[PDB]
């Protein structure tokens, strides 16, 4: 089994609220934990790049594949590696060559854990 | 087998240059490799960027902790990456770091992810928070 | 007149909902123009760092001054060097030594021009 | 005078090294560049990076395309007093057909790293 699958990303949905948006959950196990007992930042980065790629491809509907070009993240608050996080996305730019996703990672109390921007290349 | 271990980070070493010996501001670097399998793949058969991002944050954290040694523990605060060239998900990549700032509260690492031919795959900057 | 003055930032206010937000305007003229006639992205970068710093300083009430630590910007759409842009911020993190500002720069049609995140170090004064 | 001119960017040059593209430049400081505590305004350094990256990209594609800053990432590592000059040196990490990625180092008179900034330029035909 690969990394994407073991991340356990659930309830992924891409929807126009045109303003494109996505939402998803990540169920947290030992897989996601760093040594100190918190959610690994690398897991959160992976979640954002993947779900942004998934969301861009679903908008294209056959016309192009999404390929991460750049990513920026700020880890704001520590999340103890338990339960789940929500990754919610907003499409800032719906361009010809690029997609720019603003992504918020929140816990079950809606505390912002990470803010992440993903630029996808459209190939 | 958590994500960290499944990443298969190999040959990790943190070091200073021999030149920095008699200077006050030591130049810190790290080296490592990541051995690729399907675990690291994205849908089109290339190295997934999430794996490279995770490699950068994890090795930077390991390097920071090694430099501090008991003094502090390092926590990922910030990460910026630019994916320059595609890497087919096979063989291995190198992750090499240069410490741009050895601050009291933050470490800033400049990290180059390179393929086996030294072609730059991803350029990544990691800011670590330093905890007592 | 320094760069800050000549950037012509008007209507700056920081307001609470604590959720801290700010809004402001940058009035465009020849000062802000790049050679093709567009708003210079460098002017927008500057606008974001300065207003984030202005907003943190207003929160600090003299106890500290904000120093720009890291900035991440995406220039999204072109803006012709005329009229004005809005700079609106949201405090993502109200930390004891750092503030993290999410700043959206939009034209007068609320078309998003640039999105910028700014981390300020909070240094005791 | 506009912002670009008042920034006072001097000694600008683009060159190749051991096909690796690089640029070199200076910015001489007055109180134009200052923030309220007497330090170099980070915003001036940001603008320096975007401008020089744009100038350097345009000097390479002269004039197939125009360079336009797409994304910029900056870490301001060390404060500088707003006096003297800074050096801005860029390295082309990726010479794409559609994008350039410049790694830019802002250092002081003695080559102490003040800010490290990465500029991604969009390469758009003209026409």
């Amino acid at each position: 089994m690969n990394m994407i699958d073991q991340l356990n990303i659930t309830d992924f949905q891409v929807f126009t609220d045109k303003i494109y948006k996505f939402s998803s959950k990540m169920i947290l196990s030992d897989f996601h934990a760093q040594p100190q007992g918190f959610l690994n930042g690398g897991a959160s980065l992976a979640l954002a790049e993947i779900t942004a790629g998934m969301a861009s491809n679903a908008i294209g509907s056959g016309q192009y594949f999404a390929f991460g070009q750049s990513i920026n993240a700020n880890h704001l608050n520590p999340k103890k590696c338990e339960g789940f996080v929500n990754a919610r996305g907003l499409l800032l730019k719906n361009g010809k060559r690029n997609h720019v996703w603003e992504i918020k990672i929140t816990d079950e109390n809606e505390t912002l854990i990470s803010q992440i921007t993903v630029v996808n290349a459209l190939v």
